[PDB]
């Protein structure tokens, strides 16, 4: 298997973090983009990316398998055995709505700021940029923030009594958010205490 | 099961053709959100789902499952044989993704489109707008008709050879398309043969 992702990228960090967690990084050739340089954003990379992000999945066929939740998906099923998407029904259907949910609150607003209302990727790369939009989503992470606060203040991993897909995605989302330097308010206790945690497991700690 | 939606909302057309298509129509009992009270920015639904919007998924035990992603996930595996969101490792990962990129290339802009750039649910409901951002957001959906277009030139289904959660996304964004008069172009015909015959879906030709 091949990704295609920049080593310190939040959103590769959640498929980064996933192989780790399923025993699989030695099953993959990681390929360098290089962000910093538009490298995403030009006709080879589209090629592999409709819609130019990364991390992008290359099976040995050349199938091709964009998206962290999809990727996500595909590896977490290989084994036989789901340990981040879900058995149950139920489980399936949480740790899907939590996973989502922790993109559209915090991931996904902390990278619309990022490239939108600061300097982002550089003049050459962020050709488009919506300032006022890009202070919204911020205001909108913020609020995220207090959200996975009050849902971690009554279970102990996002998505209930288990770790899952969706504590990678509020994961990435901090830091994501740490990289912008978008404060996690003090009085998130549950979140910057389950932050702490994560921070010890081996697939976490030894990617930060 | 209750579904909280509103009957001719595109976001709920993919949850009610999915229980059309798992033949559990008859196991939901709909209840009406009036979008055009903004009934779903008030506190009282705001408490089903934080995320403001329909639909929203509650369960016997009162356990709420809220995006039309989660919600399909749950409900396709309840009765054992997942037929819509994939049973090999291959078809979750490509379903998936197909399923994600669909809401980001053709649904979601859309979606922002008339609630940024037209009237939308009207002033007292749309109480920000940013036009700029709107209009963007259209010509990205027009992008995305011509991509979806380019996969149907070379498969029958949008996810490969079997109908799934991936052409419920992209109906539902061309449901959209039509509420706002956003014209598929005349040159995408793979994209409007597909169409034409998911209209022709018992699932989708009822609710239509
Ligand atoms: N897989 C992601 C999208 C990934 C994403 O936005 N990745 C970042 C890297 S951290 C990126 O490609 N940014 C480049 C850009 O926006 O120009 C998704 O789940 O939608
Ligand atoms: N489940 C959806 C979101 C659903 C959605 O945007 N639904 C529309 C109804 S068609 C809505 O609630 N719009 C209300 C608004 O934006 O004010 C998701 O998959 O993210």
């Amino acid at each position: 298997m091949i990704i295609y992702d920049t080593p310190a990228g939040p959103y590769p960090a959640r498929v980064r973090i996933a192989l780790a967690e399923k025993n699989m990084l030695s099953s993959v050739q990681f390929v360098r983009i290089n962000l910093w340089k538009g490298e995403h954003k030009k006709p080879e990379f589209l090629a592999k990316n409709y819609s130019g992000t990364v991390p992008v999945l290359e099976l040995d066929d050349g199938t091709l398998i964009a998206e962290c939740t999809a990727i996500t998906e595909y590896i977490d099923a290989l084994d036989g055995t789901p340990t981040l998407t879900g058995k149950t029904p139920l489980e399936k259907g949480v740790i899907h709505m939590m996973n989502k949910r922790a993109e559209l609150e915090l991931l996904d607003p902390v990278s619309v700021y990022f490239h939108h209302a600061t300097p982002g990727l550089g003049p050459e790369v962020e050709l488009y940029q919506n300032k006022e939009w890009g202070l919204r989503q911020r205001d909108k992470a913020l609020h995220g923030m207090h959200y996975f606060d009050t849902v971690l203040r009554e279970r102990p991993y996002v998505a209930g009594d288990s770790f899952s897909m969706a504590d990678i995605t509020v994961i990435a989302g901090l830091i994501f958010a740490a990289i912008v330097k978008l404060q996690v308010p003090e009085e998130c206790e549950a979140l910057r205490a389950w932050y702490k945690r994560m921070q010890q497991r081996p697939s976490v700690k030894k990617l930060l």
